[PDB]
C-alpha cells in the first residue's frame, strides 16, 4: 500500500516516505510520502486559485449537493474505509462500521444542510437626517482553511473540520495525523471521483515539528487554523500563526472527570464510566479519566467497575466480541506505560490492569495495553491532574456536592465532564457550575452536530458545531446603506 | 492632577509616575502612576476573588440595573469626562460632546440591554433507547477579561471592551493607553461611586512592552485578552498569551479605501471623503488613507477636496468652527512627519499640507500637523500600502470597476471600505466584494452597534458587537440531559 | 369617582354610564362612562390618523425612551395604582403590589428594550444570470390594534397588550373589562402626562355585545385584535373581523391539571397546589382546578391540602395574613356557586369549603366564597370539564404515568399545566407529552417575560412574549432587490 | 372511475362523480369521486389515529429522510406530474418543466431540511430563593392539518402546504380544487409508494360550499386550517372554524402594483412588466393588474409593452414557443370576459386585446382570452381596485414619488409590488413604504424559500415560509424547570 499527497487535482510522491504500522501487530501497512516546504506552498497556491475558480461561482444549493455527493461517495465505498481506519488504528470492526465512518458521512450532510439554510442579519437605524440607513450582513468564504487533525477518530475529527470548511464556501489544505494517513487518503478519491474542482481539497502529509504540519501553519496565503490535538501544540500553532494574525480554533486536551451522586442508577453509571473510560483504548479526547463517587457507594462502584474492566475482550479489531484494541502506537505505548509506572510511585492501588497483556502470537508484537483502573491518589497526584490517554482512570470519593464540584473545576483543562444523579434539581444545579464546554448527565459522549462544541481553559479556544462553525468559516461582513 | 490605579475598591499610586502631556501645547497635565508587575497581580487576584463575590450573584437584570447606573454616574459628570478627555487628545470640544462621550454611554446602555433580553440555544434529539435526549445552552462569565486600549478614541474604545465584558458578568482588569488615561481614571470613579463591588473593576496605567500591558497579557489568572490597536502589537499579544490558550479578540490596523464612482453624487463624496480621512486628525482605524475615483471625474474631485481640506480650521479644542486638532504626541508626529517625506522621496504630488502648521503661539510646542493630500504615488508605494494614521489621503484614478475592486483588496489589511455610488445594484454588487469587515455606501463610520465590527487578514480577528459581544465575553456552554 | 373615554388626546364623558362595584362590600366606587359606537369610530380614526403624526416619525430609540417614561409615570404613582386595582377587584394589597403593579411597569420597559434590540434577516439567493438577489426583512407598525381585556389581572393583562403594540410602532384603540375600569383610566393619565401624542393610545369603555366591545372588532379601521378572556368570546370575535381578515392572537380559557407523582417534594406539592387553585381566588386562568396525585400518596396529599386551606384567611385586601380577597362580582359568584351545587349534584365529597364564609360585617355584601376541594367525580364530570374559574380543585387518584398523561390531555382546552417530580428523566419526558401551551415544573405562574405564552385548542391561537409579540404586532415585510 | 380520494391508506370511490374539463379544449379529461361529510370524517379521524402510530415515532432525521422519498418519488415520475398538470391547466409544457413541479419538489426538499436544523429557545431566570428556574421551547406536531388549496398553480401551492406540515410532525387532510385535481392524486400514489404510513396524508376531491371544503373546515378533529385563495372564502373559512378557535393560515386575493420610475432600465422594466401581468395567462395571485409608469417614459412604456404583448403566442401547451395557455375554465373565463366589458363601460382605452382569440380549431372551445392592456380608468374605477385574475394590467401616469406610493398602497389588499428603478436611494426609501407583504425591485416572482410569505389587509393573515412555516404546523410549548 502507497499514500501520496492530493495537490491541485493530483496524485503526487515526495522527496521522501515513511511507515505507516499496524499498532494491532507492528506490520508495515504503507509507506506514506512527506509533503515538503514546497509541496505544501504549491498546496496553498492552489487551493488561493481555485476560489477564483469554478468552486467560486457555485451557488450555495449546487454547492451543497456537491457536498452530499462527497457523501454519497464515501457510503458507495463504505467498507473500503472501514477497512482503512481499522488497519491505521486497529480499532474495532465494529465500533469504525457504527461510529467512526457514518459520522464522517453526516459531518458532510450536516454542514451542506446548515449551508442552504443558514441566513443571516438586518439592521434598520435611524439618521440625523431623517432618512435613516441599512445594516445587512453575509456570510463569505474566510478563504484557505488550514486544517491538522489528529490519531485517534482519524476520519471523523478530519470531516468535522473540512465538511464545514466546504459548506461555507472555503478551499482547504488538510494534513492528516502522521499516524492515520489512510482514511483521509480515500477521501482524496472521493473528492476526484466526485468532481470536486482541482485545488478545493488539497492532502498534504507529513508530520509536525520541522515537516508538512509546521509549513501549513507557517505558510501566508491561509486565512485559518483549524486545529485538534494536544494542549502544547495548539500554543504552538498560536504563535506560529501570530504574526499573520490568522483565523484559529482549538480543541485541545482534557482532564476529564465523572461524578458518580448516590441517587444515581449505580448499574447505569457503572455502564456508563466503564464507556466513558476505556471507549476507543481510553483514546478520546472527551474519556474520563478522573471519576469521583459518593463515599456511601464507592467501594460497590469500584467492585462493579473492576469486574465490567475484567470482562472486556482485548484483542482483534474484528475479533468475536472485542471491546478494545490496542493503543495507536508503539511511542504512545511507552508514554502510558510510563503514567501506569509514575502511578505506582505515586502510591496508587492498581484495582485492575497497570500492564500489558500477553496473547502468544503476532499481537505480543503489536500495542495492546490494559483497561486501568487506580484508586488511592491524592487530588494534586500528576497522575490525576496530566492527560494520559489510555484506558485509565482513577476514582476517588467525595462527600460534599460543593466539594466535588470544586475538585472538578480544580484543574488547568475544561473539556468535559459527565454527571449522574436522577435527582432533577441536582442534575441543573451542579452541570452550570462545572467549568467545562461540554456536561453530560447520565450518559456520554452522545453528540447533536448543531450544538456548540469546546474547551475552557487549556482545553480550547472558540467552538464549533451548528452556527458556531458557519461562523468560524467565514467571513461575517456588515455593509451599510445610507438612504 | 494625579491619575492613581484601581485596585480592589481602592485608588493606589505606585512608586513610579509618568508624564500625561497635552498635545495642543505640550504641557503637563497630570502624573500618573504606573502599575509594576506585582499590583498587575494584585489586581488579576482581585478580580478572580471577586467573581465569587456579591458580582456573582447578582441576577442578570440586577446587574443590568448596575450598569446602567455606571451610564447614569458618567452622564452626571458629563462635562468632566469631556474635559478630560479633550485635555488629553487635543480633540474638539464639539467632537467630544457628540460622539465621544455620548458613545461610552452608550456603550453601557446597549450591553446592559442585551444582557436582559439574550438568550441561548435548547436541541431535541433521539436515542436509540427511543427516550431521546435535551441539549441547551448557556451563556457563563467567561472569567477575568484583561482590557488593553488605545489613545485614538479613548473613553469610547475602552467602554466598548468594559460594558459587554461587565455585561457578561465578568471581572475586568484594564490597561488604557499611556497617552490617554484620564477618562479612564474618572470611568473608575463613576464605578466606585456607583457602588460597583470591589474587584469587578480594576484599572492599571502603564505601557506596553515591559509594563502593565504586557504584564496583564502574561498573567495566567486572565481568561480572555480583548485588544484595539496596532497589528503588531495584536501579535505580540497573541504570542504572550499562546501558552495560556487564552480566549483573544483583536480589532487592528487598517489601509481603507475609499472608492468614488462616476455617478457619485460629487459633492456628498468629497464632502463625505473630507470626513473618512481627516476626523479625528486621521487618527481612526477607519479613516481612508487610499482612496480611488473614476477617470472622468478625478480632476474635479481631487480640485473640490483640495479647497475643502484647506477650509479646515486646525486649532484649538474650543476655538470657533475647529475641525482638527493635533496629533496625539510629539512621537506621534514625527512618525507621521516621517511619512510626509517618505510620500516626497517615493514621488507623490503635494495637493495641500505636507507639513506643521505655524501658529507662532503656544500650539506650536504642540504636536499639529496638516491636513494632507497626495497624487501620483503606484499601489506599491509604502506611503499607499502602511498605515500612517495621519491626516492623510493618497488619491488615484481608476477606469474599471472590476479593477477597482481588485485594488482595493489588494492589500494585507481589510478593515473598512466606503463606496459612494448612486447606483442600486453598483452598491449592493461592488459592496459584497470587498473584502473588508465593514462596508459603507453613501456615507463613513455611521454605527450601529448590533452589528459585529472587526477586521479580516491583518486588521484583526474574532468580532464583536451585539451578540458577537455576548458570545465572545462569555463561556459558551452545552449540557447535554439524556432522558 | 369618575371614569371617562380617552380619546385623541382628550378625556370625554358619554351619553351612559355604568356602576363600578366594590366585590369586597357591594359598594359603588365609580360611574364609567359608555363608549358609543359614534365614539369607538371617533377613537380609531384618531389612531388611524396618529400613525401619520409625530409619533409615526420617532426613532426606535425614540419610541422606547417614551415608553419608558409611560413606566416611569405608573411607578410614580404606585400605590394609587395599587389602590385603583384593589378597589376594583378586591384583591390582596400584598399581591397588588408584588405581581400586578409592578408586572404592567415590566411589561412596559420589556417592550421597551426589545423594540431597541430587535432586528431582521437577511437572504442570500443565487440567480439564473449569475449576478444573484438578495432579500431582507423589516418590521413595521401593523397599524391600529384593538385591544380587549378580562378583569381577572387588570392592569397586567391590559399593560401585557398595550406594551408591545406601542413598542411596535402601532397606535392602540382599547377597552377594559366593564368590572375593572380603573387602572386601565389611572394608565390613560400617565399616558397624557407622559406626552403621549394625541390618538397613539385610546380609552374606551363599555361592555361586549352592542357595547364598546363588540364596536371594536366590527371596526374596518382596526388591522389586529388582540383578545384575553373567555373562549367563547374568542370565537364570537374570530367571527367578527372575518371579513376584514383582520389578524387575531387570543388567550382563552383553560381546565388545568396539576399532577403529583410519587416521587414528588410532598409537602413543596401541597403548598403549590395550594397555591396554582386559590391565587386570586382561583380567578387565574393558569389556576388548576383539576388535580391528578399518585394513588401512593393520594390520602395523605388531600389530608396535608385540606389542612392549608383551611388555614385560608379570606378577607379584606388589606388584613393581615389575608390569602384570599372576594370573587370579582355577584354575578361572577352566581356562576360560582351553581357550580359548588353541580359538583354535590354529581356525586363529589366536599373535602373543605363549597359555600360562602359568615363575616358578620360589610364583608356579607360582598361576593366572597370558600376555598373549595373535591374528590370523587368521574373524569366526565361536569365540574372536572367546565372552566369554573373560581377557588377550586378536584383531586383524583392516578396509577400510571402513560395513564396520567392521557387523562390531563384529555380536554378540549390546553392553557397550562403544573408537574410535581424530583426525578430528571420524568421532568422532561412527561412534560414534553403534555397537549398546552406552557408547563411548570416543581412551581407555577414562574414568567420570564421572554417565552412565548398561549394555548393550544380551546386555550387559544398564536403565541405572545418576546419576538412572538414583536412578529405579532408587526406587519413583517419582505423586500426583494434583484442585483 | 379515473381520480381517487385517498384516505387511511387507500384509494377510494364516492357516491357522486364529477367531471375535470381540460380549458384547451373543453373535453372530458377524467371523473373525479366528490368525498362526502362521512369520507371527511372518516380521513380525519384515520389523520389523529395516525399520530399515534409509527408516524408519531420517527425521529426528525427518519421523518426527513422519508420527505426526501416522497421528493425522490416525484423527481421519477416527473413527465407523469408535467402530464397531469398541463392537463388539468392547460399550462405551457415548458412552464409546468420549469416552474411547477420543480418547486413542488423544492418544497418538500427544502421542508425536510428545515425540519433537521430548526432548534429552539433556552431562557435562564433568577429566583426569590436564589437557585433559579430554566424555561425551554419545543416545538411538536401541531395535529391533523387541514389543507384548502386553488387551482391556479396546483401541485405548487398544494406542496407548499403539505411539506411543511408532514415535516413538523402532522398529519393532513388536504383537498385540492376541483378544477386541478390530478398532480395531487398522483401525489398520493408517490406518497402510497413511498410507505408513508396509513392515515398520514389523506387526499380528499371535491367543491368548496355543501362539500368536502366545507366539510374539513367544520370539522373539530382538525387543529389548524391553511389555506390559498380568494379573501371572501378565507373570511368564510375564518368563521367555519371560529367556535374551535382552530390556527389559520391564509394567502388571499391581491391587486397589485408595480411602479416604474424615470430612471429606470426601460426595456428591462417592460420585460418584467410583461411577466408581472401575463405569466399563468394572469393567474398569479402575485399578478400585477395595476402599473404606475412616470409621465416622462409612459407613452414610450406604454407602445413597447403593447409590442410584446402582441408578440405572445396563446395556444397549445406543446405548441412550438407558445407563451400562454387559457384560463382554468369557462366559468373562470366568463369573469374575465364581464371585467373586459366593465373594463370599455368605465371609459378604459384598449390598447391590446379585450377579447377571445379566434383560433379556428378546438381551442375555440376551451377558455382562451387576449392578455390585455388598458389606458384611462381612474384610480377608483371597480377594474382598477378589484382582482380580476386575468391576463390584464391597467396603465397609468404618475408625477411625484409620495403620490405613486399613496396610489400603490390605496387598496384593501396588499400582497405584492414591483418597483423598477436603477437609483440606491429611491430603492430602499419606496420599498419600505408600500404597505405589501413582498416587494421586488426590478424582478418579479422571485422566491426563496426561507423568507416570510404572506399579504397585509385582505391580502392575508400570517406569514408561512422558513421558520414562519415551522412555527405555524408546530405546537410551540414552553416547559419551565423549577431549580
Ligand atoms: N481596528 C480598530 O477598531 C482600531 C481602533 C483604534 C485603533 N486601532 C489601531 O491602533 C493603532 C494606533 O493606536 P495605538 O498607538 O494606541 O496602538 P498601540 O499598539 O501602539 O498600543 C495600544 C495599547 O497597547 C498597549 N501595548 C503596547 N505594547 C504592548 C505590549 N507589548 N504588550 C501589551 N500591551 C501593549 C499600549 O500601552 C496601549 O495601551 C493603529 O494601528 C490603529 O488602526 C485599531
Ligand atoms: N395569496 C396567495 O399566495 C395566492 C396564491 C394563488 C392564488 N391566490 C388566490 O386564489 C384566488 C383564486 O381562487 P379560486 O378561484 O381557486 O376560488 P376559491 O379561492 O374560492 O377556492 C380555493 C379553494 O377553496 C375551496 N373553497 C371554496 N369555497 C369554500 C368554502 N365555502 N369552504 C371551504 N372551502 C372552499 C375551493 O374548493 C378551492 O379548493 C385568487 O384570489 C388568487 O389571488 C392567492
Ligand atoms: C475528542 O477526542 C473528541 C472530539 C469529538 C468531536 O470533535 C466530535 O464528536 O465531533
Ligand atoms: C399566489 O398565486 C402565489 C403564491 C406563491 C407561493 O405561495 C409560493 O411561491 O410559495
Ligand atoms: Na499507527
Ligand atoms: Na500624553
Ligand atoms: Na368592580
Ligand atoms: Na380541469
Amino acid at each position: 500500500s502507497q499514500l501520496l499527497n492530493y495537490i491541485d487535482g493530483n496524485f503526487v510522491t515526495s522527496a521522501s516516505s515513511f511507515a505507516n504500522i499496524n499498532p494491532v501487530n507492528g506490520k508495515l501497512i504503507s509507506d506514506v510520502f512527506e509533503a515538503d516546504a514546497k509541496q505544501v506552498n504549491e498546496a496553498v497556491v492552489a487551493a488561493q486559485n481555485a476560489l477564483k475558480g469554478p468552486w467560486g461561482k457555485l451557488s450555495v444549493q449546487d454547492r451543497a449537493a456537491l457536498i452530499h455527493k462527497i457523501a454519497d461517495g464515501i457510503q458507495a465505498r463504505f467498507e473500503e474505509f472501514v477497512a482503512a481506519e481499522v488497519a491505521d488504528t486497529g480499532r474495532p470492526v465494529h465500533q469504525a462500521r457504527t461510529l467512526d465512518i457514518p459520522r464522517a458521512i453526516a459531518n458532510f450532510r450536516t454542514f451542506a444542510d446548515l449551508a442552504k439554510t443558514s441566513h443571516t442579519d438586518l439592521f434598520e437605524m435611524s439618521t440625523s437626517d431623517g432618512s435613516g440607513a441599512l445594516n445587512y450582513t453575509v456570510r463569505k468564504p474566510l478563504g484557505v482553511i488550514g486544517v491538522i487533525s489528529p490519531w485517534n477518530l482519524p476520519l471523523l475529527l478530519f470531516t468535522w473540520k473540512v465538511a464545514p470548511a466546504l459548506a461555507c464556501g472555503n478551499t482547504v489544505v488538510a494534513k492528516p495525523s502522521e499516524e492515520s494517513p489512510s482514511s483521509a487518503t480515500l477521501l482524496a478519491e472521493v473528492m476526484h471521483d466526485a468532481g470536486v474542482p482541482p485545488g478545493v481539497f488539497n492532502l498534504i502529509h507529513g508530520f509536525g515539528k520541522d515537516s508538512a504540519g509546521e509549513f501549513l501553519t507557517q505558510h501566508p496565503g491561509i486565512s485559518a487554523l483549524t486545529f485538534t490535538g494536544e494542549s502544547k501544540t495548539g500554543s504552538t500553532i498560536m504563535k506560529a500563526v501570530a504574526d499573520g494574525v490568522k483565523e484559529v480554533s482549538f480543541a485541545l486536551g482534557g482532564k476529564n472527570a465523572a461524578v458518580v451522586f448516590a441517587d444515581a442508577d449505580l448499574d447505569a453509571a457503572i455502564e456508563g464510566v466503564l464507556r466513558s473510560s476505556f471507549t476507543n483504548s481510553g483514546q478520546v479526547c472527551l474519556c474520563s479519566e478522573r471519576v469521583y463517587v459518593h463515599r456511601s457507594i464507592f467501594d460497590e462502584f469500584v467492585s462493579g467497575l473492576k469486574v465490567e474492566a475484567e470482562r472486556l475482550v482485548v484483542g482483534y479489531p474484528d475479533q468475536d466480541g472485542v471491546n478494545m484494541g490496542p493503543l495507536i502506537s508503539h511511542g504512545h505505548r511507552d508514554k502510558v506505560l510510563s503514567y501506569y509506572r509514575l502511578a505506582v510511585d505515586e502510591g496508587a492501588t492498581v484495582v485492575t490492569g497497570g500492564g500489558v497483556p500477553k496473547f502468544n502470537d503476532e499481537r505480543d508484537q503489536g500495542a495492546y495495553v490494559q483497561p486501568t483502573i487506580w484508586t488511592g491518589l491524592s487530588d494534586k497526584a500528576r497522575c490525576v491532574t496530566e492527560e494520559i490517554f489510555g484506558p485509565v482512570c482513577h476514582i476517588s470519593p467525595f462527600d460534599d456536592e460543593d466539594e466535588v464540584i470544586n475538585r472538578v473545576n480544580d484543574s488547568n483543562y475544561g473539556l468535559a465532564c459527565a454527571i449522574w444523579t436522577t435527582n432533577l434539581s441536582r442534575a441543573h444545579r451542579v452541570s452550570r457550575q462545572i467549568h467545562v464546554g461540554l456536561v453530560w448527565v447520565n450518559t456520554w459522549y452522545l453528540r447533536d452536530l448543531r450544538t456548540p462544541f469546546g474547551g475552557v481553559k487549556l482545553s480550547g479556544l472558540g467552538r464549533e458545531g451548528g452556527r458556531f462553525s458557519m461562523d468560524f468559516y467565514s467571513d461575517i461582513a456588515n455593509i451599510c446603506i445610507k438612504i
